[PDB]
């Protein structure tokens, strides 16, 4: 299973506001929906408070605590291991948010997909700090605003280390 974090951010890491996206950013969305589509998406339970109902074609799990709670077109774990234990078969399971979730789930990622908008938004919660040497950049691509604000798509994968890893070329 190969473990992967999307999220949007600006330039200080913040994701959100008072349970809401801090901006509108239609490219980012086109974006999210085109990478998730027939993916197992995982979310805490107020990030789907947030959306409101199930994203269409895509297996939505949720995580609460709370025993008795029912969602309609949503499957509910009562932690995030719970989830990945259930979901062990897939190829690529992908972890949608929110601040909690993402801070739980980050030393067990193996991928994030990341849009990062040139702009400092006003908000509340953040995307967890993660270690720049555990990580590689996969793909970075840059976008001018027309999307109202400059933004880019940041692929990392996670590494393994200089010491121990293979290399490409022997003598
Ligand atoms: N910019 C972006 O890409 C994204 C932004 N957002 C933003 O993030 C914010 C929401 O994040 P946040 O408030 O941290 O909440 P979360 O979305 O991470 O949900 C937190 C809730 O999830 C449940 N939960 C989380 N982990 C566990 C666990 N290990 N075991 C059992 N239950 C668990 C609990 O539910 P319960 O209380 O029911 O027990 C908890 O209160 C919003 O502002 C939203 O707009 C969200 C996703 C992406
Ligand atoms: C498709 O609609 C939403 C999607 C998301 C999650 C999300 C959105 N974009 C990116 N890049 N990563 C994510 N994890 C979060 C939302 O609100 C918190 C949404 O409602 C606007």
């Amino acid at each position: 299973m190969i473990i992967t974090l999307i999220a949007a951010m600006d330039k200080n890491r913040l994701i959100g506001r008072n349970n809401e996206l801090p901006w509108h950013l239609p490219a980012d969305l086109a974006h999210f929906k085109s990478i998730t589509l027939g993916k197992p998406i995982v979310m805490g339970r107020r990030t789907f408070d947030s959306i409101g109902k199930p994203l269409p074609h895509r297996r939505n799990i949720v995580i609460t605590q709370q025993k008795n709670l029912i969602i309609e077109g949503c499957d509910i774990f009562y932690s995030l291991d719970d989830a990945l234990s259930a979901l062990t078969k897939e190829p690529e399971v992908i972890i949608i948010g929110g601040a909690r979730i993402f801070k739980e789930a980050l030393p067990k990622a193996d991928k994030m997909i990341l849009t990062i908008i040139n702009h400092s938004f006003e908000g509340d919660v953040y995307f967890p700090e993660w270690n720049d040497k555990e990580w590689k950049i996969t793909s970075q691509i840059k976008h001018e605003r027309d999307n109202p604000y400059p933004f880019q798509f940041l692929e990392l994968r996670r590494l393994e280390n200089l010491y121990f890893q293979g290399h490409h070329h022997h003598h």
